[PDB]
């Protein structure tokens, strides 16, 4: 039984689904830039709908949101987007790495506690009662770390989740900063009991050495590319250099643990970026419809079967999070 | 004329002033444990009113409030507390340091634009039209530095900062981290044109050495000894050791540019922060309601006159914020 911000859906149910997207996203201080760069619900609530509805279109019905609580997150908004297409999305609980998320908070709390517990009590409750009095519950776990390791600030989050993991069996999905850290963090979360039949090991595709994949998949997590679409942003490799490593590894017999995303942004929270002319190329493809519509086709091309397609877009993730 | 959240009020009417406090405050990523650390409106409501009618008893008739956008700024809810009261509140606009603020937006929109003119353009509208469209206009721009240095983020603000200044004469109000950069804060924004009669360096007691704030002092601008009360925490010094520098300046005719607030913070925002007893004592008198009842009256029995202490209490708020 996975849940979403609908309820409890039947893994059954779940089908085509893309593993790490982000229908709104906001880097921390967003917020703060409110006056000049202010939510516009009834614009947001179209804009995502119409994604929502095209992804219905190409047989994707399930989505999972790996918005960390720290960059944006809005379960409530994520229901309304779903109960007005159809669509099935699934949400997460967990913070951002510490490059990037708003740490302050659990630094603080950590020098006068144990944020730890804090934590795992957080993720507890949204997990198996509700987000913010709202009775919507995440269906994920999200899990982050830096490039360079996977700091103290990072493992109170990696240890609090393992032992929600282990306690509900909820699944864990990640976010690898630049290309590092895969194997360590399959290797921390294993090592703390955590099922690694319900791990995801994300931004894989951020590192193009096969070697560091399969390094990886030793300790039986699945892995998942799903930054395809973005070639050059944030140290990311192209789609060519992408499918490659992937192709290598299906060749290998590792279907059964490999998922394909695209770490899209639906509707961005605060002022819209404004993307450099020069960036264009990079970002060309970087949404939703990407794999749909260039990938799966793509494989199919080089070799790979319809049952590999099926395996890693149905039967990975109706295992991972059904 | 200074502009509060209830409107503006001439400088006469001021009256004594508390500089530097937080009637709410939340570390960045509080927003994210909004389901264990939910903001309890009326519980907050009734806290902040009764702080507001202790202040009012005791001569206090306004308030500037220094909360960052990125640290839990709300104009609505200190709007609550000033009608219901009839405190005066003045609010900020600008972000935290680069140490503990929400970075990460910013940092983001300064290397795909010129961040320096969105973070004006942000502070301009706040200061002169009204903040995420409630009218409720910013009465100063807080800016805040790092301990080793005014890094390049934060001076994204420094010069944001002066210009909104020089165009609108609206006051200044700083945060030094750990007892430094006082000296530059004021260097750097009187050579960017602001008016350094606008200008109040703050957390200047958290250095020792009067020299330090001599050399501060050397810009014309005024400095505040607003952490009266906070004995130990995030490196302070004691308030003996507070007042035996501020009594020297006194001495050396500084009255006219010393001012004096606690940087309390009425209701914390997230789960309550729990105090371990042994800094029980370094905040045992960190509340608004310490420099009115210890304070002032000490200062008058070790030589200070009543005509300094008004001048530090009103006669500089009127022209600092009038
Ligand atoms: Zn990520
Ligand atoms: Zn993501
Ligand atoms: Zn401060
Ligand atoms: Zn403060």
């Amino acid at each position: 039984t996975a849940q979403t911000v609908t309820g409890a859906v039947a893994a059954a149910q779940l089908g085509a689904t893309l593993p790490h997207e982000h229908v709104i996203f906001g880097y921390p201080g967003y917020a703060g830039d409110v006056t000049l760069g202010p939510f516009d619900h009834a614009a947001a609530l179209a804009s995502c709908t119409e994604t929502a509805r095209a992804l219905l279109a190409r047989g994707i019905q399930t989505v999972v949101d790996a918005t960390p609580n720290d960059c944006g997150r809005n379960p409530a908004f994520l229901r309304e987007v779903s109960e007005a297409t159809g669509l099935q999305i699934l949400c997460a609980t967990g913070f951002y790495y510490e490059g990037e998320g708003a740490t302050t908070y659990f630094k603080f709390r950590a020098s006068l506690g144990d944020a730890e517990s804090e934590i795992y009590e957080m993720m507890r409750t949204e997990v198996t009662e509700g987000i913010a009095g709202t009775g919507i519950r995440a269906g994920v776990i999200k899990l982050a770390s830096s490039r360079d390791a996977i700091t103290p600030y990072e493992q109170l989050f990696f240890r609090a989740a393992a032992r929600v993991q282990r306690e509900t069996g909820v699944p864990i999905i990640t976010h690898t900063q630049e290309g590092q850290q895969g194997p360590q963090q399959a290797e921390l979360l294993t090592s703390l009991g955590a099922d690694p039949a319900r791990i995801m090991i994300g931004h894989m595709d951020g590192n193009t050495d096969p070697a560091y994949h399969r390094e990886t998949l030793r300790h039986g997590v699945s892995i998942a590319f799903d930054r395809i679409g973005l070639q050059g942003m944030v140290g990311t490799p192209t789609d060519a250099e992408r499918l490659s490593v992937l192709t290598t590894l299906l060749g290998e017999g590792y279907a059964d643990r490999l998922l394909l995303s695209h770490d899209s942004i639906w509707h961005w929270l605060g002022r819209p970026p404004a993307i450099p002319e020069a960036a264009l190329p990079a970002v060309k493809d970087w949404h939703p419809l990407h794999i749909s519509d260039d990938i799966l086709p793509d494989l199919r091309r080089r070799g790979i079967t319809e049952e590999q397609v099926g395996q890693m877009t149905v039967g990975n993730p109706a295992r991972l999070f059904g």
